[PDB]
C-alpha cells in the first residue's frame, strides 16, 4: 500500500515503471516504486544545475548550517517514522535501528553542517622578483552537482554520510539509493520538502543500476562528482563511465576485513568483539570480520567460547525480545550467502556452527534468514577466505607469529579494516600500522567518528570522506594569487 | 647519445630504439630504448620489492636527507641538465637557466622539507562504558607511484610528482615523454649516483598507446597513476586502472582566459597577456589562448600587444635576445599550423604572425612558427574553444562584468584564468566566480609548491601541491584505540 | 532592584553594597552587593570542586550542549537582556537589539561548536632502536579561569571570554565591570536555571582595588586571567599574578587611526570614518581617534565630515533614529570634557561639538557629550596620542604612503586601524605595513569568532579567537608514547 | 682567554669582566666581559634598527638559506663548540659531541624549514549588504626579541630560542648564563663569518638582577622576553617587563616524578629511571627527582637501580668511559650538599652516594657530587617537593593508580612526568591524567622540535616548539576586506 515517489525539483512524481519493495522479513508487499527515467534523471540533473543560481546559492554559510539542522530536526521530529521504515526495508532489528542508525544519521547532518560552521581555508605569502611580493589564497566553492549512489547495507546512515557534506558545501544533490531500500530515503525527501529547502537542491530518484536510474546518472554530463558505495565491481563500472568527464569520484567498496586475536588479548572481550564483528547486521556490513586469526595458545578456547556465544544469538523478529539478527536483505543475497555456505564444506571446511537457514514454521520462512556460521580448517588460499561473502560468517585460522599474521592479513586485493585485540602498549601501536588498510580498531569494533578520515585501499576503494576530507572532496578548492 | 631505461638499479637497452630530434633543426640528438611489457613489469616488481628494502627503513629524517642529496646532484650537474633540457625541446637557454632547472631542484628540497615537517591528527572521543577512546591518523607510503608526464616544461612536471612520490617513502616507475626523454635519464644517472637503492626510482622510455605508457597503466601491482597531459589521454588512463581502482591525479587540458578590465594597468597587462600567450612558444598548459578586453581599451590593447608581439625574438636557444624557440615536433607544427589555417577559414582577422618564420639555415628544417594573434572570431569558433598549444591567442571585446564571467565559464575547460584590473572589490569579487582551478590577477604564472593545483571539469581532477601532494603521495590511515 | 553574586550555585548579599546608576538620567538602577574577600575565596573553592563534580564527567558533546542550552537560555529572554544593557549603559536599543544581545548568543554557540569540531596533532618519530615513537597532544581544561571585564560593550566581552573557557571545559569565576553588572547577573540566572553544576560559574560584582577584582588575581587557586580593560590596569594584573606564574591573556587600550587615500570612495569614507569615531559614543576600543586624510581631499573630507556628524542624534537609547546614548558615566564624562579643554590648549580648530548637548529635560542630569572633531593639532599632541574614549576624532592631512604608515605606527598602542582604498594593491600592501592586530580595508567593525583577535605594543598581548582561544582556555599536554 | 659582547656587527669589550671557571678543577677558562645598561641600550637600539635594515627585506626563502649558513658555520667548527661546552659545563665529551651540538644544529634547519613551509588562514564572511568579506591572518617579525638562558644544556636551550626568533625575521638581543658563556661567544663568531647583517644578533655577557640580564628586561625597546630558568626569576622578570606588556614565554622549574608500575619492564625502567635521574649529573630540568614503584617490585626496583647507579663513572669529560662530570658550580654544589644534609636530617635512608667522591687530583678542586639515591621519606618532605638541580631522587612505593596520580599531581611544579608500563589502556589513562606539559611513557628525554613544550603551574607559562614558536616569534595580525 506503501508508494515510494521520486522527487525532483520540489514536487513528489511519480514514473511509467515501478517496482516492489519487499520484506525479506516475509517476503510480503511492502511498497510500490516508481522507477526514474533516463528523462527524469535529466530533469533532476537539470533542477539541481538551476538550484544552484537560486535562494540556495545565495545563503550565507550560516544560513545554510542553520537549514541544514533544521533538516535534522525534521528526522528528530518523526523519529519513530524513520525507524519504521528502514526496519521495514531491511528487516534490521529495532533496537539497533532505533540506537543507532536513525541517530547517526542526525549526527550525520549536524556534524557537517557544524564542520561547515567553522571550516577556513589558507594564506600563503610569497616573495617576487621586484619585491612587493604576492598573496596565494585558497577558496572552497561549491563543487556543483553531486550524484550520490549508494547501497542497502544501513541505507539511511550510508546515504546521509553522502548527502550531509555534500549539502554543506553548498551543492546541489541528486541522489539514488538502493533499489532494496528506498522507503527513509523518501522519508528524507519529505523532510527537505517540509523544512523548505529550495526546489532542485535535494533531488531523490528511484531505480536499479544498469540501465535504470542509476547508470543514467553517471552518464550524465551535468553532474560534477560520483560519490559512491558498494561493491567493487559496480566501483569500477561507473569509475569507466564518468572518465570521459573526468568527473571527481569517491569510492568505498568491498573488503574481506580480518580480526586479529593475540596471545594477551582480553579473551572474554575478544570473543564479544568477534561475535559483533561477523554477525551485527547479520554479517551486512562492510566492516564485517569475515577472517579471523587466533594465536595457537588459545584457539581452541576461543572457537570453542566463540561457538557457545555464537548459538546464543536470538535470529527472528525485528522486534522480537532479546533479537540478535534478522534476515539477509533479499532471496537473491540469501541464495548467494548459501552457494557460499556450500563451497566452504566442499573446500574442506569444518563448520563449527550454523551453514544453513534457520527453521521458522511461520511466515519467516518466506523471508531470507539464515544462520551465524563460523568455519575452521580452510587454506589461505580457499575461495570461502578470499572472496567477499556479506553474510553473518567468519572463518577463523590460528597463527604463531606476528609478522606471520600480518601478512597474512594483507595478502588480500581488499584493504578496507582490520580489528586487533591485544592488552599490550607497544604491540598495539607496532601492529595497527603495518596493516594495509583504512581503519584499524585496537580493542574495539565499529567506534566511528565523523571527523576522521574513512575509505579503504587497493579494491576497498580510493580517496578518503570524513572531517576536512569531505569538505575538501565536495568542495571546489581554488587557488587565487594576487601579485602586489 | 643513447638513452637507457634504469630498472632496479641498471641501466638497460631494449629491443626497439626511437629516435629523439633537436626541434631547433631537425637533427638526431640520441637513440632510446623503448620499454616493452617485460621490462615494466620488471620495474614495477622492483619497485614492490624496494618498499621492503633499505628505502621502506629509513627515518623520514634520512629519507629527506637523501632526497637532499638528489637536488645536490643536479645542482653539480646543472649546466648538463640545462643542456639536456635546450636540445630536447628548443627551450631558451636563459629560460632553462634560470626557471627551468632551479624549479626542479626546489621541487626535491621543497617536498623533503615538507615530509620532515608534516604531522597528522588526534580526535579523542567519549564511549558508552566511559573510559573512551584515541583516534589518530598516520601517513603512510601508499606503495608503488606510476608517474606519466608530458613533453612542456619536462624535467619541471616530471620531478613535480617523482619528487613528492619518493618524499612520502613510495617507490615510483616514471615514464616521461617520448619527445623529451633526456633530462629524465640525467636524473636516473643522479639518483644512482646519489646512492639511492635500486628499486626506488625506476625509469622507463616509450609512448603511450601499445608502449611503455599503456603497460604501466594496466599493471595491477602499482597503488597510484598520477598523470599530466591531454584530456583524452587522461580519460583513456582513468578507464584503464577502474578495474583496480587505482588511485588517480589527472592534470589534463585547459582553453584558459586572460581579462583585461577598463581599469587594468594597460601596460602591465599587454606585457602580461604577451608571455602568457608565447610564453614556451605557446606550450604551456597555463598559456591564454583566449583574451577579453573591456571595449573601450580593446584597439589600443591589439595595437600595443601587436607590436610587442612583432619585437620578439624568434630564433636560437642560445642566440643573443632570444624570445621564442621551435614548438616541440613536426607533427606538432602540423596540426598548429592546421589551425592558422583553420582560423583564416572560420572568418579571423590576422593581426599578426599566422605562418612560420625563413632563416635560410638548419633551423628551416626545425619546427618553428610565428607567434599569432586573431581577432574577429565568434564565441563558439573552434580555434576558439580547442586547445590550440601554440604561440597563439584570439582576442575578443567585452562589456560587461557578469558576461565576461559568463562568456569565460562557457568552456569544457577550468584550468586557469588571469584577470587584469586595479580595483581592490573587483579583483575579488570576479576571481571567485571563475570556474578553474587557479586564477591570477595582475600578473601571470606565479608558482608556489605549498598551495593547492589543479583544474575543474575536464581539466583534470584532484590537486597536488603543498598538504594535497602529502595526502595523495600517501597511504592515510585511522587507527582508533578503546581504552 | 538587587544584584546579588552568585557563588556555588547559590545568590548571596553581601556587607557592603554600590549603586548601579542610568547614565541617560543620573537615576539608580539597582543596588549591587560587593564580594568581600572571603566570598573570592568562596567562589574560587568551588570552581576548583565544581571540576572534580558531574561537571568534569560530561563528554564534550555534552558539554557542547549545555552550553547551547545556556545559549537558549538568553536567546528566551532575549529582550531582558537588551534591557539590562541599555540601563546600564545608555547603549540604543537598535545596537543591543541587532549587535550585542545576538553576538552573546553566537559566542557561546560558536564556541560549543568549535569545542565539538576541534582536534589535535600527532607526531610520529624514529629512535635509534628502529621502533620509533608516537607522541600526540592533548587540550584538556586549563583549570579555573578568573575573568575581568570593562563596562564598553558589557555581555559581549563578558561571553567573549566567558563563553571559550566553559567550551574547553573549565571553570569560571568572573567580575564584570561595576559599571554595568546587570546582564551578567541574568546570564547567572540563566546559568542556573539551565542546570549548569554549582561552582561552574561563579559571578563576584566589585571594583578593581582593594576589591573583589584584585582579590581574583591575588587568588592563588585560579590557573588563568584573562582581561579586557586599561592597559595601566593589564600591567597591573600582570604583575599581581606574576608569582603564580598564572597564564595571562590581555586586551588592553588604543589609539587606532583610520587613514583615507585619495582613491578612497569618498562618501563611503566619510560614513565609515563617522561610525568608526562616534559608535557607542566614542566608546569602543576598535574606535577610530585619529584620521589621516590625503591632502588632496582633507578640506572635502573634513566638511562632509563635520555635516554628517552635525546630523547624529543624541538622545534616549529607544528614541527613534538616536545614534548616540550618554558616556557611561559623570566620572567619565568629567575626563573627556577635561580633554576636550585640554585640546583648546593644545591649539585645536574645534571642527564641530567640544561640548555637551542641552535638552531641558532628564538627560541634563544624565553623562552626555557631543561628538568631536579637531584639526590642526601636531603628532605629538597629548589629545592625538591619549586615549579618550570618547566620541571624538582628530583629523590631519598627509601626503605620502610611507609617511602614514609612519604616522600611524607611532604610538604605543597597536590594537586597530582602519584603511580606506579602491586600490587592490594598496590595500594589501598598506594593511601588512600597519603594527596592530586588526586591519579593516573599506569598512569597519567586522568580527569573526574564528579568527585571532589582540593587540600590540601597550594594547595587549597574546590572541584570543578561533583556535587561540581553544589552546588559550585548554593545558595543551604531550604525551609521547615509545613503542 | 676572552669572552667579548657582540653589538652591532663589532665584538666589544666592557668596563669590567668576570670569570669563567672550570668546574671539573676550579681553573680559570675566561674573562668575560660584562654588558653595561648602556651597552644593553646599544645592543637593543641595533637590533631595532636592523629591522629597518638588509635583514627586514630579505624573502624568507633567502632568511632561511642564510639560517642553514648558520647551521653550516656551526658543523664547520663542530669540535671547537664541543670544547667550549665541555669546557664551560665539565659536560662529558661524548654526549657533548653526540646531543648538544648537533641538537644546536637541528635547532636552526628545523626552524628555518619551519619558516619555509608554514602558511596562515582565510576565513570568508558573509555581510548584511551580501558582498561579503575576506579576512586572512599573516605572521610578521613581532620585533626585538630578547633571550635569557641558563647553564643547564647551555647551547641547546640558547639556540632552541634564537633559531625561531631569527627563522620569524625578529631581531635578537640575547643574554646567556654567566656561568656558560662560551659556546654563545662562538656563535656570534659564525653569525659574523655567516654574514648575518649588523644588529641582527646581538650577544651581552653578564649577570641577572643589576646587571645585563635585569636591564635587557627593563628595556622598553624589546618586543618579547623568552626566558628558561628559575621559576622565582621567572616571576621577577614578569613583573619587569609588565609595565611595557611585553610578550613573554617562561620554561621554568620542575619536580618531576617517574612512575614505574608492575607490569613495566623493569631492567627498562632501571635504566630509564637511572638516565632520568643521573644525566649531566642531574642538572636538566626534564630530571626525575621522584620516582615512585609499585610496592610487588619496589626492593627490587631499588636494588637495581643502587647496582647500577654504583657503576657510573663520575669523572673527567674525556675520561673513558665517564658518565658523569661535575656540577656547574662550587656554589651549585654547597646548595645540592645542603639538600644531601637535610634529607638524612629529614629522616632519610642513604641508598648509595650521599656525599662528594675522593679523586686525590685537581677535581677535588671542582664541583663534583655522587649519584645519590633516597627511601624512607614521607611525601611532606622538602627533599621530595623542592627541586635540587642534582644528581638525586628519592624512591616512595605506591599502591593504587588513582594514588600515584594523585601523588605524582601534589606539587606546585608540573614540567614533565615518565610513566613505564606495558599494558595498553594503562598508558594512555594514566598519561592524560598527570597535571604537567610533558609526559613520556616507556621512555626519557625525546623531545621533537615539531611539538609544544612547556610546563604548567609554577613550572611555566605558554608554550613553544612547532608552530607554537612560529606563533610565538611572530606579530600574528588579523587584515579583514570588505568586498
Ligand atoms: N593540467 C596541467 O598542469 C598540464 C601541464 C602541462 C601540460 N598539460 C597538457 O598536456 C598536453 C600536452 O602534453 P602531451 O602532448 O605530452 O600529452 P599526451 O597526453 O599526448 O602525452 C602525455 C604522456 O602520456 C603518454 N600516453 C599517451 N597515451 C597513453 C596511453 N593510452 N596510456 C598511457 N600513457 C599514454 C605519453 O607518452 C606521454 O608520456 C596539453 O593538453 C597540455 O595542456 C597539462
Ligand atoms: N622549563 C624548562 O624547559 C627548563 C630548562 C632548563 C632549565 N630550567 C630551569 O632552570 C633552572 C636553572 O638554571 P639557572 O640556575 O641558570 O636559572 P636562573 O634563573 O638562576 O638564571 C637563568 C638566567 O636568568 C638570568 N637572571 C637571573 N636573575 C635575573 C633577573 N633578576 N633579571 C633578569 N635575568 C636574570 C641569569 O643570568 C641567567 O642568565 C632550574 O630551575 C631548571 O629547572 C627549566
Ligand atoms: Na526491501
Ligand atoms: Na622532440
Ligand atoms: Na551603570
Ligand atoms: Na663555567
Amino acid at each position: 500500500p506503501s508508494q515510494l515517489l521520486n522527487y525532483i525539483d520540489g514536487n513528489f512524481v511519480t514514473s511509467a515503471s515501478s517496482f516492489a519493495n519487499i520484506n525479506p522479513v516475509n517476503g510480503k508487499l511492502i511498497s510500490d516504486v516508481f522507477e526514474a527515467d533516463a528523462k527524469q534523471v535529466n530533469e533532476a540533473v537539470v533542477a539541481a544545475q538551476n538550484a544552484l543560481k537560486g535562494p540556495w546559492g545565495k545563503l550565507s554559510v550560516q544560513d545554510r548550517a542553520a537549514l541544514i539542522h533544521k533538516i535534522a530536526d525534521g528526522i528528530q521530529a518523526r523519529f519513530e517514522e524513520f525507524v519504521a521504515a528502514e526496519v521495514a526495508d531491511t528487516g534490521r532489528p529495532v533496537h539497533q535501528a532505533r540506537t543507532l542508525d536513525i541517530p547517526r544519521a542526525i549526527a550525520n547532518f549536524r556534524t557537517f553542517a557544524d564542520l561547515a560552521k567553522t571550516s577556513h581555508t589558507d594564506l600563503f605569502e610569497m616573495s617576487t622578483s621586484d619585491g612587493s611580493g604576492a598573496l596565494n589564497y585558497t577558496v572552497r566553492k561549491p563543487l556543483g552537482v553531486i550524484g550520490v549512489i549508494s547501497p542497502w547495507a544501513l541505507p539511511l546512515l550510508l546515504f546521509t554520510w553522502k548527502v550531509a557534506p555534500a549539502l554543506a558545501c553548498g551543492n546541489t544533490v541528486v541522489a539514488k539509493p538502493s533499489e532494496e531500500s528506498p522507503s527513509s530515503a523518501t522519508l528524507l525527501a519529505e523532510v527537505m520538502h517540509d523544512a523548505g529547502v529550495p526546489p532542485g537542491v535535494f533531488n531523490l530518484i528511484h531505480g536499479f543500476g544498469k540501465d535504470s536510474a542509476g547508470e543514467f546518472l553517471t552518464q550524465h554530463p551535468g553532474i560534477s562528482a560520483l560519490t559512491f558505495t558498494g561493491e567493487s565491481k559496480t566501483g569500477s563500472t561507473i569509475m569507466k563511465a564518468v572518465a570521459d568527464g573526468v568527473k571527481e569520484v569517491s569510492f568505498e567498496l568491498g573488503g574481506k576485513n580480518a580480526a586479529v586475536v593475540f596471545a594477551d588479548a582480553d579473551l572474554d572481550a575478544a570473543i564479544e568483539g568477534v561475535l559483533r564483528s561477523s554477525f551485527t547486521n547479520s554479517g551486512q556490513v562492510c566492516l564485517c570480520s569475515e577472517r579471523v586469526y587466533v594465536h595457537r595458545s588459545i584457539f581452541d578456547e576461543f572457537v570453542s567460547g566463540l561457538k557457545v556465544e555464537a548459538e546464543r544469538l536470538v535470529v527472528g523478529y525485528p522486534d522480537q525480545d532479546g533479537v540478535n539478527m534478522g534476515p539477509l536483505i533479499s532471496h537473491g543475497h540469501r541464495d548467494k550467502v548459501l552457494s557460499y555456505y556450500r563451497l566452504a564444506v566442499d573446500e574442506g571446511a569444518t563448520v563449527v556452527t550454523g551453514g544453513g537457514v534457520p527453521k521458522f514454521n511461520d511466515e519467516r520462512d518466506q523471508g531470507a534468514y539464515v544462520q551465524p556460521t563460523i568455519w575452521t580448517g580452510l587454506s589461505d588460499k580457499a575461495r570461502c577466505v578470499t572472496e567477499e561473502i556479506f553474510g553473518p560468517v567468519c572463518h577463523i585460522s590460528p597463527f604463531d607469529d606476528e609478522d606471520e599474521v600480518i601478512n597474512r592479513v594483507n595478502d588480500s586485493n581488499y584493504g578496507l579494516a582490520c580489528a586487533i585485540w591485544t592488552t599490550n602498549l607497544s604491540r598495539a601501536h607496532r601492529v595497527s600500522r603495518q596493516i594495509h588498510v583504512g581503519l584499524v580498531w585496537v580493542n574495539t569494533w565499529y567506534l566511528r567518528d565523523l571527523r576522521t578520515p574513512f575509505g579503504g585501499v587497493k579494491l576497498s576503494g580510493l580517496g578518503r570522506e570524513g572531517g576536512r576530507f569531505s569538505m575538501d572532496f565536495y568542495s571546489d578548492i581554488a587557488n587565487i594569487c594576487i601579485k602586489i
